């Protein structure tokens, strides 16, 4: 229960400034059968409104604070990994292009069917506007024919301040406190 | 796992005002084999009245307070997902047609056959009349021929107030305290 | 003189607050030759501006109070019941789906061709918006070929607060006085 | 004709203790073509949730107070009484197996096609658990060949107490005043 | 400059209580080639969440105040009305299913292809929960073969309150002063 | 661990008045291959003295307090649902024939051969003498030849009071103090 | 953790009088392919000093206190039940041959591999000298050829006073408090 | 003259701090013949020093304040829409990529030749540095061969503070006032 | 799962006396395919300097305090149990050859492929020199031809005191407080 | 949730001194087909700026504090261990070339394909420069032809002090607080 402490913290702290906390899914898709070297995953986040913030390098909006909490891999993707239908490796998580903060431990290991699934080391906080980007470093790449792209799901805790009041003073006071 | 706590919370709070607490079954089902993009699941709720509330966008009746707690996916759906007979993805939960408050974590991973079947994080409140509506965001959609529609069953805790002295004044006094 | 007593009671109580009191013929028709089990009549009320509120489980408009007072059965229905061209049985009357208030005593004996037609037990009031569903539990069903659906006419005293100077909370404020 | 006075006597007296008043249908039927002497009618009451109490000597459940108010005989019995296809006579109504409380006035004269349809004198109150049994004492028995059994329908006012704060001390305090 | 006045009137009153004023587009479509009598169009608003709130008789949720302010008909519709490919007529705009509020002047004449098209008479507000429903009363129906359904677009100013600090009585406090 | 909390709660309250708390097993059997509509399962409990309280509409004895706590389905029943040898559906639980208590979520999904089966929502109490009745509302019914009746096992915590110093009213005072 | 709450309770109370607390495994094995009616399983406990208390109806020695805490079925025994190679059923647990205290919920359900496995209802204290005996009431008996016996394991927390200073007044002083 | 109320508002408030106010024309051009679903147009502003801020997602510099005042469609584009040579639809206007503020009413309607052209709903203030993006959700897409891309013109009032003494302290004192 | 709680208990308490805490692996293996009765496993521990204490009934060195925490069974052993190639049963743990201190819960249920893998209850503290012997009590022994010996691995925490200022007087004061 | 315990300890203890905490995947691989005796796996850690500390017996750089936390084995290794393509065994973990602090429990049981993977005993911290060496002590070595090297992945938390205003003596000053 590492997401739930973040959720209770975002509910408790962002309430007096006026703050709308919810949780969503982010999909990292490394397309087109990675087999040789380090590639770049297509990020795709779904916030309120069906905006579908897609493509590489999702800039956080100037009124929100994001919290990347956990990540996992779906069970047919794990079946494709262990049979050599798609590549295994790690995912490096960057902030503002320079700051490496996490390396996901070997995405074959974080299958959701295992109760002994290894998690991320920490829930990474993204401030107002900053460049979230990820990279896929493959070890033991895809070998068999008819290969499939890689997909890794993340869980984001979005704390919104845009609909509250003048959102600038609220978001800077909240990012100072929490 | 939260469905036993919000039931026990609903019983001990509505008793100063008088009220049913009971649980029903909600079925959300997208029509006809989602393969491309975001579709709409058809909600179908049954209540004590032997009355179906079909179609999209169910309206909560004027004296009830619902609670959306958990969800699960049966085994004949989960064998269709891994064989590519139907689409994976998440399900978005809207209130009043504007607000987004949850995203169900990857309907393959809340299947009844996964030993780590995941639950929903927190229960969704619904006051007197408001518009519950849902949307299905497909990631890795259906590819195989002779595909099948999705079906994801939910669990709603219903707090009826029809047996009080006046059901209209009682339900607007308990909606503030619960 | 049971319709005229609650009509006179409504027009003396809803009159200081503004009340458009009138009567309406309601129709409930269980469709297509009921022969085995518990069926469902399709409700129909013909309200003031010729709007035909149809379908099962009529939802009461937000500014109205209804009063189900009488029930009868036409002569071409009753001459078909005794010949086995349609089914007998009772009719259950619900409120919010959960509260049973009446059971109509044997719609063949509520016919109008008999000079001592039996009446209902009580006039059941009906608040602002609240569901009204009816259920048909047939005993001695239809036997002969070329059968016909049932038709049971009711008679409802409608109170209406739409054209007064106050919203849908003054309707409830004048409902608890009654 | 007495059903409307005792129903308003129930919804007013059983209201400060919490009381859910509604009406049902009871069917008494002597089996197998009464032609000589004292017969026994087979009672059949139908409470809400398809609770079919059957057989002779029904017992009132420990949360309800019954009232037996009126009776009627349908027309194809009354056209069989006058032709000697079934027996005439009265019906004796017992309580606790000891007291004789009423005698229904000549079941041929309570037919639904009599312009002077005779009703019952006063409604007989039934407390929690108490045996309601009936008896049929035929005068002018059945004489024609191919006879038919008798059927006399009743109408019961049921005062349920399942929704009070204390369903046991509410009944034994409301039985004293009603 | 009629919708720009009620949009400015909303943002001067939704400011002290919180509130999210935004403009939408409502699409009423009488399906499948009306040729004889009065039909019912399928109302379909598109809110912030790309919510296809479909079906007849939309319900305004408990935290929103709508304003129906405009109507127009596109050019490919208007070339079909004059050609006899779909029906002409007016559209009745009902509140709660009871009140008639307005009547549109002859939907072929509020086309957008003409430089001085007709307008509505007043901007109809809608309070918290009320049933917005419409009806299409055809005059000069479709005559030739391969006919088309009607479609008439509207323009709604929606005053939302779901993101306020307590969206339960802020919407009933601002409904008074507006 | 759901029965083990309501068991320890029962032995904590019923001990200073005397009380024989123990656990039984109840078997509900929808007879002979349901394929169309709502049917009636045969309740069959086994109390201490090999007394088989059978038949529909069980009456709880006057000296016992039952607790319905758990439900599950054996493996050769669950392999009959998936092959179409018996019907799926839900189970409605009515207390006193009026009050609905719960609705079991889809008896194929509380099978015991799955590692993550679903649970009930709350432990239902049943007072001194009361009528427990159940109904099986089938969805996706049986289709194959040589079909079988349904069977769903429960688990009852029974608080017997027959061996106290005076077992007449102590069973209801200890019912109310819980 | 029901066994751990008794183990931490036994070492707290039996410590000042001096008392050896440890856990063991009691094996009730119904002999040779139960197929028709009620059987009697051979209990077999393994205490400390190389001794094996076998046979039915184990007499507890006068210096020990036993606590029957949990019950489970091994995985190769669960495979034999679901294939019909051995019988299913429940287990009756008696004290002094007479008092029925528990009934195990359907031993096919309590397979140790499933994490959602229903346990015993409560940890049963067995006093100094007092007979422990069990019975196996089968339902769905063994059908297949080459059938097998039944085996259900148990976990007993055993408190011992035989090495104390005065084994008479240590037991009767610790049986009261503990 | 909604721009002239804004242009005379900008030259009055930004004058004590020193600030350049002028108007320009922003071009939203969906590329290459939208025919199926939602696309994204390329914003293209023309600032002072001969630059063309092309590409999606215009970033406001840290010294400027923008105002989106009206919208229209050129007459050769309105000829191409009504003849089916390019697509019709609405346009969504976002602030910070998330907050929807307007939905332009059906861009075929706002042709500059009609005097009865529906304008933009409101003049949107775009704060300092903050993403501006637009989307085009088509209805009745382009059908005819040799189709053309879309173009929708906008009028932007640019308030500029880059020539003050301190361009940091000038904006943050005038963004609060204006 | 108890390994991490006893490890920090050692490195906190044995640290003021001078203490060197680490972990190792113990291998217990009964030879030659147990099929009849109680067997003896060959203990084999590996301390740091390849100190291979082997054979039955190991002796603890005079400056260490051991801790036996968990145990596990690998999958090529678990597929031999369910195929009948090696025996099931529990393992009894003695200290000084006299006291029985623990019983490992059914080594087929301690396997590494059980999603509910059972651990040991409490770690058994082993002082300086104290004969650690184990025994295997087989229930349902091996039946198939070509059977295999058992192998059950353990986990030992060793608290060494070889580096204190007086290694003999340090243990006898640290064993007294740990 | 053992990696996140020392990661949260690192980010709150190295924060007043200035410290950039992140995670890193480590690799240890015994080269070229271990078959008889004790071998040596080649360590390989990739710190963020693509400098690859390789070879046996890594030296920690002067401004970093490491924490060796997790270990696992990928699935193409675990299919090779059980099939005799590479060796089983344990791994010993040293520090400063003198201290043994861990032993991994039989790396084939530390595989990731099993739902009950066993973990390490404790998170081993690592000071500024101190040699980190590992040794492979195999049991049951490689048997089959075409054998493979071993690979065991780790997970290390790296604390980095490169951005402070103090040289490498603040690092050991923050090693004195941790």
């Amino acid at each position: 229960s590492v997401t739930q402490q973040v959720f209770n913290f975002a509910v408790t702290k962002s309430q007096p400034f006026g703050g709308y906390v919810y949780s969503t899914n982010l999909t990292a898709s490394t397309s087109s059968a990675v087999t040789s070297t380090q590639l770049t995953p297509l990020n795709l986040s779904i916030t309120l409104g069906q905006i579908t913030l897609s493509g590489n390098s999702l800039v956080i909006p100037a009124t929100q604070i994001w919290y990347l909490t956990d990540a996992y891999v779906s069970v047919p993707d794990y079946t494709n990994i262990t049979n050599g239908a798609e590549a295994d490796g790690v995912i490096l998580i960057y902030k503002d292009g320079v700051k490496l903060m996490l390396t996901t431990p070997l995405i074959s290991s974080m299958s959701i069917s295992n109760p002994a699934r290894t998690h991320l080391a920490q829930a990474v906080k993204y401030s107002p506007q900053s460049i979230l980007t990820m990279y896929f470093n493959p070890t033991k790449p895809a070998t068999a024919s008819t290969s499939y792209p890689n997909t890794v799901y993340f869980t984001v805790v979005v704390v919104d301040f845009s609909y509250a009041q003048n959102p600038a003073r609220a978001v800077v006071s909240a990012n100072a406190v929490m």
